């Protein structure tokens, strides 16, 4: 959850 | 993966 890969900023969930 | 929580920089597990 937050940065990098999964919920949040760049990779997975969320944004990028 | 990468910062926020989980693994790496912040919360949970790596560094912080």
């Amino acid at each position: 959850v937050g940065a990098x890969a999964x919920v949040x900023w760049x990779y997975x969930w969320x944004w990028x």
